[PDB]
Protein backbone atom coordinates (compact mmCIF):
# COMPACT_ATOMS: atom_id res chain seq x y z
CA UNK A 1 0.00 0.00 0.00
CA UNK A 2 1.06 3.46 -0.45
CA UNK A 3 4.58 4.28 -0.60
CA UNK A 4 6.20 7.35 0.65
CA UNK A 5 6.76 10.23 -2.52
CA UNK A 6 9.92 12.06 -2.43
CA UNK A 7 8.41 15.35 -3.98
CA UNK A 8 5.07 15.31 -1.91
CA UNK A 9 5.57 13.51 1.51
CA UNK A 10 2.38 14.80 2.85
CA UNK A 11 0.54 12.49 0.00
CA UNK A 12 -0.35 8.98 0.69
CA UNK A 13 -2.65 7.73 -2.17
CA UNK A 14 -3.78 4.06 -1.79
CA UNK A 15 -2.47 2.09 -4.36
CA UNK A 16 -4.44 0.07 -6.97
CA UNK A 17 -3.97 -3.29 -8.48
CA UNK A 18 -4.71 -3.44 -12.73
CA UNK A 19 -5.04 -7.51 -12.74
CA UNK A 20 -6.23 -6.72 -16.26
CA UNK A 21 -6.44 -4.16 -18.76
CA UNK A 22 -7.21 -5.10 -22.83
CA UNK A 23 -7.35 -2.75 -25.28
CA UNK A 24 -10.77 -1.27 -25.76
CA UNK A 25 -10.72 0.76 -22.40
CA UNK A 26 -12.79 3.96 -22.60
CA UNK A 27 -10.71 7.33 -22.61
CA UNK A 28 -10.45 9.25 -19.34
CA UNK A 29 -9.75 8.70 -16.12
CA UNK A 30 -11.26 6.93 -12.57
CA UNK A 31 -13.08 9.13 -9.76
CA UNK A 32 -12.95 7.47 -6.92
CA UNK A 33 -13.66 8.31 -2.78
CA UNK A 34 -11.33 6.07 -1.09
CA UNK A 35 -11.92 5.06 2.89
CA UNK A 36 -11.08 2.45 5.09
CA UNK A 37 -14.61 1.69 5.82
CA UNK A 38 -15.37 4.90 7.73
CA UNK A 39 -10.39 5.83 11.51
CA UNK A 40 -8.48 3.45 9.12
CA UNK A 41 -4.62 5.34 9.86
CA UNK A 42 -5.08 5.55 6.13
CA UNK A 43 -5.57 8.92 4.15
CA UNK A 44 -8.79 9.22 2.78
CA UNK A 45 -10.29 11.65 0.18
CA UNK A 46 -11.53 12.43 -3.58
CA UNK A 47 -8.92 10.72 -6.01
CA UNK A 48 -8.61 10.28 -10.00
CA UNK A 49 -6.06 7.59 -11.65
CA UNK A 50 -5.90 6.53 -14.64
CA UNK A 51 -6.01 3.21 -16.38
CA UNK A 52 -3.32 1.67 -14.71
CA UNK A 53 -4.43 2.89 -11.20
CA UNK A 54 -1.64 5.06 -11.04
CA UNK A 55 -2.93 7.97 -9.02
CA UNK A 56 -3.61 11.73 -11.01
CA UNK A 57 -5.05 13.54 -8.47
CA UNK A 58 -5.13 13.12 -4.38
CA UNK A 59 -6.76 15.45 -2.25
CA UNK A 60 -6.68 14.33 1.07
CA UNK A 61 -9.68 16.07 3.35
CA UNK A 62 -10.96 13.29 5.73
CA UNK A 63 -11.02 14.53 9.77
CA UNK A 64 -10.67 11.14 11.28
CA UNK A 65 -13.41 9.41 12.15
CA UNK A 66 -15.94 12.38 12.78
CA UNK A 67 -16.29 14.12 9.00
CA UNK A 68 -14.94 11.83 5.78
CA UNK A 69 -15.33 12.04 2.10
CA UNK A 70 -17.02 10.46 -0.13
CA UNK A 71 -19.74 10.29 -3.68
CA UNK A 72 -16.75 11.67 -5.63
CA UNK A 73 -17.56 12.43 -9.55
CA UNK A 74 -17.44 14.96 -12.07
CA UNK A 75 -20.21 17.09 -13.02
CA UNK A 76 -21.43 20.06 -14.87
CA UNK A 77 -22.14 23.58 -13.19
CA UNK A 78 -22.82 26.83 -15.37
CA UNK A 79 -21.50 24.69 -18.53
CA UNK A 80 -18.04 24.03 -16.94
CA UNK A 81 -16.63 21.18 -15.75
CA UNK A 82 -16.60 20.41 -11.73
CA UNK A 83 -16.07 18.41 -9.27
CA UNK A 84 -18.47 17.06 -6.54
CA UNK A 85 -18.12 15.06 -3.70
CA UNK A 86 -19.68 15.09 0.22
CA UNK A 87 -18.28 15.56 3.34
CA UNK A 88 -19.77 15.19 6.77
CA UNK A 89 -20.07 13.23 9.82
CA UNK A 90 -21.72 9.52 9.93
CA UNK A 91 -24.66 8.29 11.82
CA UNK A 92 -25.95 4.91 13.54
CA UNK A 93 -27.98 4.12 10.97
CA UNK A 94 -25.08 4.32 7.76
CA UNK A 95 -26.47 7.66 6.53
CA UNK A 96 -24.40 11.52 7.08
CA UNK A 97 -24.66 14.84 7.99
CA UNK A 98 -22.49 17.41 5.95
CA UNK A 99 -21.87 19.18 2.57
CA UNK A 100 -21.10 18.93 -1.04
CA UNK A 101 -18.00 20.90 -2.30
CA UNK A 102 -17.81 21.91 -5.38
CA UNK A 103 -14.68 22.84 -6.93
CA UNK A 104 -13.23 23.73 -10.63
CA UNK A 105 -10.93 22.23 -12.65
CA UNK A 106 -7.78 24.87 -10.91
CA UNK A 107 -9.31 22.63 -7.97
CA UNK A 108 -10.03 25.68 -5.83
CA UNK A 109 -13.54 25.48 -4.43
CA UNK A 110 -16.25 27.48 -5.95
CA UNK A 111 -19.22 26.25 -3.86
CA UNK A 112 -20.93 24.86 -1.41
CA UNK A 113 -24.25 22.75 -1.29
CA UNK A 114 -25.67 22.32 1.95
CA UNK A 115 -29.49 21.42 2.94
CA UNK A 116 -32.04 24.10 3.18
CA UNK A 117 -33.05 25.92 6.49
CA UNK A 118 -33.98 23.70 9.38
CA UNK A 119 -32.80 20.55 8.29
CA UNK A 120 -29.09 19.65 9.74
CA UNK A 121 -27.21 18.71 6.69
CA UNK A 122 -27.75 16.47 4.04
CA UNK A 123 -27.18 13.12 3.10
CA UNK A 124 -23.97 11.54 1.72
CA UNK A 125 -25.60 8.98 -0.97
CA UNK A 126 -26.36 11.20 -3.83
CA UNK A 127 -26.44 14.70 -5.45
CA UNK A 128 -26.73 15.75 -8.56
CA UNK A 129 -26.32 19.22 -10.42
CA UNK A 130 -28.91 19.53 -12.69
CA UNK A 131 -28.73 21.62 -16.15
CA UNK A 132 -30.82 24.02 -14.80
CA UNK A 133 -27.64 25.05 -12.30
CA UNK A 134 -29.99 23.62 -9.39
CA UNK A 135 -28.88 21.04 -6.76
CA UNK A 136 -31.08 17.81 -5.78
CA UNK A 137 -29.72 17.43 -2.58
CA UNK A 138 -30.90 14.55 -0.20
CA UNK A 139 -31.69 14.89 3.77
CA UNK A 140 -32.02 12.63 6.14
CA UNK A 141 -33.57 13.50 9.35
CA UNK A 142 -35.27 11.79 12.35
CA UNK A 143 -38.80 12.17 12.58
CA UNK A 144 -41.94 10.60 14.76
CA UNK A 145 -44.29 8.87 12.83
CA UNK A 146 -47.32 6.80 14.33
CA UNK A 147 -47.06 3.18 12.57
CA UNK A 148 -49.89 0.74 13.92
CA UNK A 149 -50.95 3.31 15.84
CA UNK A 150 -47.70 3.35 17.86
CA UNK A 151 -45.25 6.23 17.94
CA UNK A 152 -42.19 5.08 16.25
CA UNK A 153 -39.00 7.26 15.35
CA UNK A 154 -38.26 7.05 11.40
CA UNK A 155 -35.80 7.91 9.45
CA UNK A 156 -37.76 10.22 6.79
CA UNK A 157 -36.26 11.73 3.33
CA UNK A 158 -36.35 14.99 2.39
CA UNK A 159 -35.46 15.55 -1.12
CA UNK A 160 -34.69 19.11 -2.18
CA UNK A 161 -33.95 21.01 -5.38
CA UNK A 162 -31.63 24.27 -4.47
CA UNK A 163 -30.73 26.97 -6.39
CA UNK A 164 -26.94 26.72 -6.16
CA UNK A 165 -25.74 30.99 -6.50
CA UNK A 166 -28.46 31.83 -3.52
CA UNK A 167 -29.36 28.64 -1.74
CA UNK A 168 -32.76 29.13 -1.57
CA UNK A 169 -34.98 25.66 -1.80
CA UNK A 170 -37.55 25.80 -4.84
CA UNK A 171 -38.81 22.01 -4.56
CA UNK A 172 -39.33 20.20 -1.45
CA UNK A 173 -39.92 16.18 -1.50
CA UNK A 174 -41.28 14.19 1.78
CA UNK A 175 -41.22 10.13 1.41
CA UNK A 176 -43.45 9.74 4.77
CA UNK A 177 -45.71 12.51 2.83
CA UNK A 178 -45.92 9.59 -0.21
CA UNK A 179 -44.61 6.76 0.71
CA UNK A 180 -45.79 4.48 3.62
CA UNK A 181 -43.71 2.79 6.38
CA UNK A 182 -44.69 -0.68 5.45
CA UNK A 183 -43.52 -0.55 2.15
CA UNK A 184 -40.14 -1.21 3.68
CA UNK A 185 -38.33 -4.49 3.71
CA UNK A 186 -36.37 -3.34 6.35
CA UNK A 187 -35.79 -5.52 9.99
CA UNK A 188 -37.21 -3.29 12.85
CA UNK A 189 -34.50 -2.28 15.23
CA UNK A 190 -36.03 -1.27 18.49
CA UNK A 191 -33.85 1.83 19.54
CA UNK A 192 -32.36 2.86 16.30
CA UNK A 193 -34.80 5.28 13.72
CA UNK A 194 -36.67 3.19 11.21
CA UNK A 195 -34.56 3.35 8.05
CA UNK A 196 -37.54 2.41 6.03
CA UNK A 197 -36.69 3.86 2.53
CA UNK A 198 -33.29 4.77 2.50
CA UNK A 199 -33.10 6.33 -0.50
CA UNK A 200 -29.72 6.68 -2.11
CA UNK A 201 -30.01 7.77 -5.98
CA UNK A 202 -31.56 10.63 -7.43
CA UNK A 203 -31.96 10.89 -11.46
CA UNK A 204 -34.02 13.27 -14.25
CA UNK A 205 -35.66 11.18 -16.28
CA UNK A 206 -36.07 11.94 -20.44
CA UNK A 207 -39.58 13.98 -19.62
CA UNK A 208 -37.99 15.91 -16.46
CA UNK A 209 -39.52 13.86 -13.86
CA UNK A 210 -37.25 12.21 -11.00
CA UNK A 211 -36.28 8.80 -10.48
CA UNK A 212 -35.40 8.02 -6.61
CA UNK A 213 -34.03 5.01 -5.73
CA UNK A 214 -35.06 3.38 -2.64
CA UNK A 215 -32.49 0.85 -1.08
CA UNK A 216 -34.74 -0.63 2.10
CA UNK A 217 -38.17 -0.85 -0.08
CA UNK A 218 -36.41 -2.62 -3.14
CA UNK A 219 -37.94 0.21 -5.30
CA UNK A 220 -37.54 2.91 -7.58
CA UNK A 221 -39.84 5.37 -7.87
CA UNK A 222 -40.79 8.20 -10.16
CA UNK A 223 -41.80 11.50 -8.90
CA UNK A 224 -43.11 14.35 -10.39
CA UNK A 225 -41.27 17.35 -10.69
CA UNK A 226 -43.77 19.85 -9.36
CA UNK A 227 -46.59 18.41 -7.61
CA UNK A 228 -44.30 15.65 -6.26
CA UNK A 229 -47.00 12.49 -6.99
CA UNK A 230 -45.81 9.30 -7.29
CA UNK A 231 -46.02 8.14 -11.13
CA UNK A 232 -45.27 4.78 -10.78
CA UNK A 233 -43.44 2.06 -8.54
CA UNK A 234 -40.40 -0.36 -9.63
CA UNK A 235 -40.30 -3.23 -7.52
CA UNK A 236 -40.93 -3.63 -4.07
CA UNK A 237 -44.33 -4.24 -2.19
CA UNK A 238 -45.87 -2.20 -4.52
CA UNK A 239 -44.80 -2.95 -7.94
CA UNK A 240 -46.42 -1.27 -11.16
CA UNK A 241 -45.08 -3.68 -13.37
CA UNK A 242 -44.50 -7.64 -14.35
CA UNK A 243 -41.44 -8.76 -12.92
CA UNK A 244 -39.18 -11.79 -14.93
CA UNK A 245 -37.10 -14.00 -12.92
CA UNK A 246 -33.96 -12.09 -12.55
CA UNK A 247 -35.34 -8.63 -13.22
CA UNK A 248 -36.47 -8.03 -10.05
CA UNK A 249 -33.71 -6.48 -7.75
CA UNK A 250 -33.08 -5.55 -3.96
CA UNK A 251 -31.09 -3.61 -1.43
CA UNK A 252 -30.34 -1.88 -5.15
CA UNK A 253 -28.42 1.47 -6.12
CA UNK A 254 -27.61 3.83 -8.49
CA UNK A 255 -30.73 4.48 -10.91
CA UNK A 256 -30.93 6.42 -13.91
CA UNK A 257 -32.11 6.89 -17.15
CA UNK A 258 -29.48 6.04 -20.07
CA UNK A 259 -29.41 6.99 -23.66
CA UNK A 260 -30.20 3.71 -25.19
CA UNK A 261 -33.87 4.10 -23.38
CA UNK A 262 -32.97 1.38 -20.65
CA UNK A 263 -32.92 1.79 -16.53
CA UNK A 264 -30.01 1.35 -15.37
CA UNK A 265 -29.60 -0.38 -11.52
CA UNK A 266 -27.17 -1.89 -9.63
CA UNK A 267 -28.69 -4.88 -7.83
CA UNK A 268 -26.93 -5.81 -4.69
CA UNK A 269 -29.30 -8.10 -4.10
CA UNK A 270 -28.01 -8.38 -0.81
CA UNK A 271 -27.65 -7.10 2.67
CA UNK A 272 -25.53 -8.03 5.86
CA UNK A 273 -27.74 -10.77 7.74
CA UNK A 274 -29.70 -8.00 8.72
CA UNK A 275 -29.48 -13.83 0.74
CA UNK A 276 -30.01 -17.69 -1.27
CA UNK A 277 -26.36 -19.06 -0.87
CA UNK A 278 -24.92 -18.52 -4.42
CA UNK A 279 -26.40 -14.62 -5.42
CA UNK A 280 -24.09 -12.60 -6.69
CA UNK A 281 -24.47 -8.07 -7.60
CA UNK A 282 -25.24 -7.58 -10.92
CA UNK A 283 -25.37 -4.38 -12.99
CA UNK A 284 -28.65 -3.97 -14.65
CA UNK A 285 -29.85 -2.68 -17.87
CA UNK A 286 -33.87 -2.84 -18.00
CA UNK A 287 -36.48 -2.22 -20.73
CA UNK A 288 -39.64 -0.90 -18.83
CA UNK A 289 -42.77 -0.65 -21.05
CA UNK A 290 -45.17 2.20 -19.16
CA UNK A 291 -48.00 0.79 -21.66
CA UNK A 292 -48.04 -2.51 -20.60
CA UNK A 293 -46.43 -1.74 -17.00
CA UNK A 294 -43.68 -4.39 -17.97
CA UNK A 295 -39.97 -4.53 -17.15
CA UNK A 296 -37.32 -7.00 -18.75
CA UNK A 297 -33.58 -7.12 -18.23
CA UNK A 298 -31.82 -5.83 -21.47
CA UNK A 299 -28.52 -7.59 -20.19
CA UNK A 300 -26.79 -7.54 -17.16
CA UNK A 301 -23.03 -7.67 -16.03
CA UNK A 302 -21.50 -9.69 -13.17
CA UNK A 303 -18.03 -9.59 -11.20
CA UNK A 304 -15.69 -12.19 -12.90
CA UNK A 305 -14.63 -12.21 -8.74
CA UNK A 306 -18.11 -13.50 -7.99
CA UNK A 307 -18.66 -10.26 -5.82
CA UNK A 308 -21.66 -10.05 -3.39
CA UNK A 309 -21.60 -6.13 -2.48
CA UNK A 310 -23.72 -6.16 0.60
CA UNK A 311 -23.29 -1.87 0.41
CA UNK A 312 -23.01 1.19 -2.07
CA UNK A 313 -21.78 0.06 -5.92
CA UNK A 314 -22.42 2.00 -9.37
CA UNK A 315 -22.48 1.89 -12.94
CA UNK A 316 -22.19 3.71 -15.67
CA UNK A 317 -23.00 3.60 -19.72
CA UNK A 318 -19.79 4.82 -21.69
CA UNK A 319 -20.07 6.53 -24.38
CA UNK A 320 -18.19 4.06 -26.44
CA UNK A 321 -21.06 1.27 -25.05
CA UNK A 322 -18.62 0.24 -22.48
CA UNK A 323 -19.82 -0.67 -18.89
CA UNK A 324 -18.11 0.27 -15.52
CA UNK A 325 -19.39 -0.92 -12.95
CA UNK A 326 -18.03 0.03 -9.13
CA UNK A 327 -18.36 -3.01 -6.69
CA UNK A 328 -18.65 -0.61 -3.37
CA UNK A 329 -18.01 -2.31 -0.85
CA UNK A 330 -15.47 -4.58 -2.30
CA UNK A 331 -12.96 -2.73 -3.10
CA UNK A 332 -13.07 -3.28 -6.90
CA UNK A 333 -14.21 -1.87 -9.93
CA UNK A 334 -14.38 -3.65 -13.44
CA UNK A 335 -15.73 -2.09 -17.04
CA UNK A 336 -16.97 -4.44 -20.08
CA UNK A 337 -17.89 -4.17 -23.56
CA UNK A 338 -21.11 -4.25 -24.43
CA UNK A 339 -20.53 -8.27 -25.17
CA UNK A 340 -19.86 -8.36 -20.88
CA UNK A 341 -15.97 -9.17 -22.21
CA UNK A 342 -13.58 -7.56 -19.04
CA UNK A 343 -11.50 -5.08 -20.13
CA UNK A 344 -10.52 -3.60 -16.94
CA UNK A 345 -10.58 -5.31 -13.44
CA UNK A 346 -8.84 -3.40 -10.45
CA UNK A 347 -8.72 -3.55 -6.98
CA UNK A 348 -7.19 -1.72 -3.91
CA UNK A 349 -4.13 -3.38 -2.56
CA UNK A 350 -5.53 -2.67 0.55
CA UNK A 351 -8.52 -5.28 1.47
CA UNK A 352 -9.90 -3.02 3.70
CA UNK A 353 -9.91 -0.46 1.41
CA UNK A 354 -13.18 0.70 -0.68
CA UNK A 355 -15.28 3.28 -2.79
CA UNK A 356 -18.51 4.54 -2.69
CA UNK A 357 -18.55 4.56 -6.80
CA UNK A 358 -16.37 4.09 -9.50
CA UNK A 359 -16.65 6.24 -12.44
CA UNK A 360 -15.07 7.63 -15.65
CA UNK A 361 -14.94 10.92 -17.05
CA UNK A 362 -12.55 12.81 -18.85
CA UNK A 363 -10.59 15.72 -16.89
CA UNK A 364 -8.38 18.66 -18.13
CA UNK A 365 -6.55 19.86 -14.33
CA UNK A 366 -5.27 22.90 -14.28
CA UNK A 367 -3.52 23.54 -11.04
CA UNK A 368 -2.52 26.94 -9.88
CA UNK A 369 0.50 25.97 -7.83
CA UNK A 370 3.90 24.95 -9.34
CA UNK A 371 5.63 21.49 -10.19
CA UNK A 372 7.00 19.76 -6.85
CA UNK A 373 10.76 18.44 -7.26
CA UNK A 374 13.87 17.11 -5.66
CA UNK A 375 17.26 16.34 -6.14
CA UNK A 376 19.43 14.16 -4.02
CA UNK A 377 23.31 13.65 -5.16
CA UNK A 378 25.31 10.57 -5.08
CA UNK A 379 28.14 8.47 -6.92
CA UNK A 380 26.31 8.42 -9.96
CA UNK A 381 25.36 12.04 -10.01
CA UNK A 382 21.97 13.07 -9.14
CA UNK A 383 18.50 11.59 -9.03
CA UNK A 384 15.75 14.12 -9.88
CA UNK A 385 12.24 13.45 -8.80
CA UNK A 386 9.17 15.36 -10.40
CA UNK A 387 5.36 15.59 -9.24
CA UNK A 388 2.40 17.90 -10.30
CA UNK A 389 -0.56 17.09 -8.24
CA UNK A 390 -3.36 17.41 -10.66
CA UNK A 391 -1.44 18.07 -13.32
CA UNK A 392 -3.20 15.88 -16.80
CA UNK A 393 -1.55 17.12 -19.85
CA UNK A 394 1.74 16.50 -18.46
CA UNK A 395 3.58 14.02 -21.34
CA UNK A 396 7.38 14.59 -19.94
CA UNK A 397 9.99 16.45 -17.88
CA UNK A 398 12.52 18.48 -18.41
CA UNK A 399 15.19 18.51 -15.85
CA UNK A 400 17.39 21.57 -15.02
CA UNK A 401 20.88 21.62 -13.41
CA UNK A 402 22.92 24.92 -12.22
CA UNK A 403 25.03 26.21 -9.67
CA UNK A 404 22.42 29.18 -8.95
CA UNK A 405 18.74 29.34 -9.22
CA UNK A 406 19.69 32.41 -12.05
CA UNK A 407 21.89 29.96 -14.09
CA UNK A 408 19.85 26.60 -14.71
CA UNK A 409 20.02 24.97 -18.06
CA UNK A 410 18.47 21.94 -19.78
CA UNK A 411 20.47 18.61 -18.99
CA UNK A 412 17.91 15.84 -19.89
CA UNK A 413 14.30 15.55 -21.06
CA UNK A 414 12.38 11.92 -19.69
CA UNK A 415 8.87 10.86 -20.14
CA UNK A 416 6.75 11.19 -16.82
CA UNK A 417 5.75 7.73 -16.17
CA UNK A 418 3.96 7.73 -12.98
CA UNK A 419 2.64 10.95 -10.75
CA UNK A 420 6.43 10.71 -9.58
CA UNK A 421 8.45 10.57 -12.27
CA UNK A 422 12.54 9.70 -11.19
CA UNK A 423 15.51 10.22 -13.03
CA UNK A 424 18.95 10.15 -13.12
CA UNK A 425 21.44 12.14 -14.57
CA UNK A 426 25.70 11.55 -14.75
CA UNK A 427 26.14 15.26 -13.36
CA UNK A 428 26.28 16.64 -10.08
CA UNK A 429 24.34 19.96 -9.56
CA UNK A 430 23.73 22.71 -6.72
CA UNK A 431 20.39 23.41 -8.01
CA UNK A 432 17.32 21.49 -9.96
CA UNK A 433 14.39 21.86 -11.19
CA UNK A 434 11.71 20.73 -13.95
CA UNK A 435 9.58 21.70 -16.37
CA UNK A 436 6.19 20.23 -17.01
CA UNK A 437 6.04 19.47 -21.09
CA UNK A 438 2.90 18.53 -22.88
CA UNK A 439 2.73 16.19 -25.64
CA UNK A 440 3.49 19.01 -28.47
CA UNK A 441 6.63 19.88 -25.82
CA UNK A 442 5.14 22.63 -24.61
CA UNK A 443 6.16 23.93 -21.65
CA UNK A 444 2.92 23.77 -18.47
CA UNK A 445 5.01 25.04 -15.29
CA UNK A 446 8.10 25.30 -13.95
CA UNK A 447 8.86 24.04 -10.38
CA UNK A 448 11.28 26.58 -7.86
CA UNK A 449 14.95 26.07 -7.73
CA UNK A 450 15.53 23.15 -5.43
CA UNK A 451 18.82 22.63 -3.68
CA UNK A 452 20.72 19.21 -4.69
CA UNK A 453 20.66 17.25 -1.65
MG1 LIG B 1 -25.42 11.84 -9.31
MG1 LIG C 1 -25.10 5.54 -12.75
Amino acid sequence: HPLSLVTRPDLLPPAIDVRESAPGTSPGYVFLAPKTGDPGTLQSGPMIVDNEGEPVWFLPRGIGALNYVTAFQRQTYRGEPVLTWWEGAPLPTGVGVGYWVVMDQSYREIARIRAGKGHAGADLHDMQITPDNTALVLIAEPQLHRVDGHARLVMNNIVQEIDIASGTVLHEWDSLRHVDVDESYLSSIPLLPYDYVHINSMSVDTDGNLLLSGRNTHAVYKVDRHSGDIIWRLGGKKNDFTMAAGASFAWQHDVSREGDGTLSVFDNAAAGSIAPPGTVSRALFLSVDTEARTARVDRSYTSPDGLLSTSQGSMQLLPNGNVLVGWGSHGYYTEYADSGEVLMNASFKDPLVNSYRALRFPWHGRPTDSPAVAGRAGAHGMTVHASWNGATEVASWRILAGDTPQSLSGVKEVPKDAFETSATVAHTSSYVAVQALDSTGRVLGTSKASRVR
